RNA sequence: CGCUGUGAAGAUGCAGUGUAUCCGCGGCUAGACGGAAAGACCCCGUGAACCUUUACUGUAGCUUUGCACUGGACUUUGAG
């Protein structure tokens, strides 16, 4: 399956280049959430009438991304919850309920890829090694 | 009608012979191979059914792997 990529992905990123993936990378993955488009005889014609005005685009998103990356990378904020132990409280310990806690002191911070399997992912290139306090 | 023979081989009907007027009623069951059911036993039909199994050939189901749905990455794995 033939297409170009729209946003640069980890692996096989160019953003534009004619890869060659299985069927079920796309299709399931890269066309429903969007990094990436088939390649139709025409969308690669339509993608450098659109290339010039995307990338730097994409470099906008991008800067903005490291931006946002640093300047919040220096909040020890702490959750007001009630909690039974550092680690073991009453109730989960986990990203699904931060979002305010961040929110409340800087950038809403929307929460699809603060990894907790406290390092904070936003782009393929940008990370930041947030450090979460919790007082119990 | 009986008897003795004869006879598809156990006779009311054939032969010989004996007995015996015609016709009921109440009884009895020895025979009419008495009535009833195209013997069920037995054998046969290149008949049926249902049942069994390590009869044959199949098959539901269960199970194995290939391919599809079906993808990313990292690692132990041959030749270019
Ligand atoms: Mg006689
Ligand atoms: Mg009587
Ligand atoms: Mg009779
Ligand atoms: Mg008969």
């Amino acid at each position: 399956m033939e297409v170009i990529l729209l946003e640069k992905v980890a692996n096989l990123g160019n953003l534009g280049d004619k890869v060659n993936i299985k069927g079920g990378y796309a299709r399931n993955f890269l066309l429903p959430q969007g990094k990436a488009t088939v390649a139709t005889a025409e969308n690669v014609a339509a993608f450098e009438a659109r290339r010039a005005e995307l990338e730097k685009a994409a470099a906008e998103k991008k800067a903005a991304a490291e931006a946002r990356a640093a300047q919040l990378s220096e909040l020890v904020v702490t959750l007001g919850a009630h909690a039974g132990d550092e680690g073991k409280l009453f109730g989960s310990i986990g990203t699904r309920d931060i979002a305010e806690a961040v929110s409340a002191a800087g950038y809403p911070l929307e929460k699809a890829e603060v990894r907790l399997p406290v390092a904070v992912h936003l782009h393929t290139d940008v990370e930041t090694t947030l450090k979460l306090i919790i007082v119990a």
